[PDB]
């Protein structure tokens, strides 16, 4: 599904994404490009809510650095199609071979903050991620493989707040759960 | 320094500071306004690098967060006048008397990010705050009270008292603009 109609169509779960998915329409509004690092701004990432067939666990990569789990994803880079580029995300972090789309729009929308790194000698500076959550299943079957993060795990749900260590993130994987779980 | 003009002739010290004009620059650009909260993406907001007489303390505080120490500072809300801003809440948050500019311009330039978080229960989307920075002596003689804890901390000892890995690098950068 079309980006900017899926954006515009998300129906929010709770304040949070009412609140969020204003400021993406705002940046619609406000900017002809969102969907390349060229908008130095905040732009479109995509992100996997790769769940088991039971919908017991959430497939996660453990950061490098920091001993913390999380989602996959990555930045749009000019690929419309956000579903797409969760899958492509979710393969190359994890390892996994075939995953399947449970549904096709967005499950999930968050306005992410990054701060300002250096990337190949190039300070990139703060900004915001536009991030579309996209519902995946994965079989238990699959192999699991790092990518040099440091490690691919099925993290029970109920145990998240155990496993993630990034204070902010755990209200998001929490609303994930939360809406599956309405389902 | 009329804000605007202070951004427009601000001269970047490094490159995060190039790179952060930039985005500044754009935003004026790009954006209906960037003084008040009601620009939910960026906003202009001052802080205070407010050092000691021997300038070798940075008087700084503790936030009942993730015990973290971080200097003061605030959202601009409308006041055009950054150097006015940062003054104010410097002395809101430490109870310092009579602070005492040593430039009447920006001292650095800070695209700093803000976590989506709920104030007083509306939720406020991640965002990005616009930071001037602004060289201000304080004696160490002053009474100091914090606001429901207050501390000069040496510049060599930043690093154990900052919680935030990305913060570092910013003061830091304070400490050696004020070396040269
Ligand atoms: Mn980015
Ligand atoms: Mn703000």
């Amino acid at each position: 599904l079309n980006y900017i109609e899926d954006i515009k169509n998300y129906i929010p779960f709770n304040e949070q994404e009412e609140r969020d998915k204003e400021l993406f329409l705002r940046c619609l509004n406000d900017f002809h490009d969102i969907l390349t690092r060229d908008n130095t701004i905040a732009h479109l990432t995509s992100s996997a809510f790769a769940v088991n067939k039971e919908r017991n666990k959430f497939l996660m990569i453990h950061h490098n650095i920091y001993n913390s789990w999380a989602w996959t994803g990555g930045h749009s880079d000019n690929e419309k199609d956000q579903l797409k580029v969760a899958i492509k995300e979710l393969k190359e972090e994890t390892g996994v071979k075939n995953p399947t789309p449970l549904l096709d729009k967005a499950f999930a929308l968050d306005v992410l903050t990054v701060n300002g790194h250096i990337k190949r000698g190039k300070y990139v500076s703060s900004h915001l991620h536009l991030n579309l959550t996209y519902l995946i299943e994965c079989s238990e079957d699959e192999t699991l493989m790092l990518k040099e993060n440091s490690g691919v795990m099925w993290i029970p749900f109920n145990e998240i707040s155990k496993y993630c260590s990034e204070p902010h993130m755990i209200p998001i994987y929490e609303k994930l759960i939360n809406k599956l779980k309405t389902q």
